[PDB]
């Protein structure tokens, strides 16, 4: 139940202002503790939660 | 000034649930029109900036 998104914005001040709104996002989702890693340019965000899977057969 | 975010999940009603949020983030910070393209199991949204300003309708 791993979610992670990584979002390509022109600038770090850009991607930052996204980061910001997802990290609520995740949040209010449950999936608290999350953990961003760039590298070069680009910012990705990792969240887990504890309590959400699909399960079938 | 073009935005474009990834979102890896595991099945696609996870993914789907994210972009719903992305889009209103998007729509709220000016990026109206949003285009979403999938390949395979990994869902991208693509939006634009018409530019920053201050006007109003």
């Amino acid at each position: 139940e791993r979610v992670r998104i990584s979002i390509t914005a022109r600038t770090k001040k850009e991607a930052e202002k996204f980061a910001a709104i997802l990290i609520k996002v995740f949040a209010e989702l449950g999936y608290n503790d999350i953990n961003v890693t760039w590298d070069g340019d680009t910012v990705t965000v990792e969240g887990q939660l504890e309590g959400g899977s699909l399960e079938h057969h």
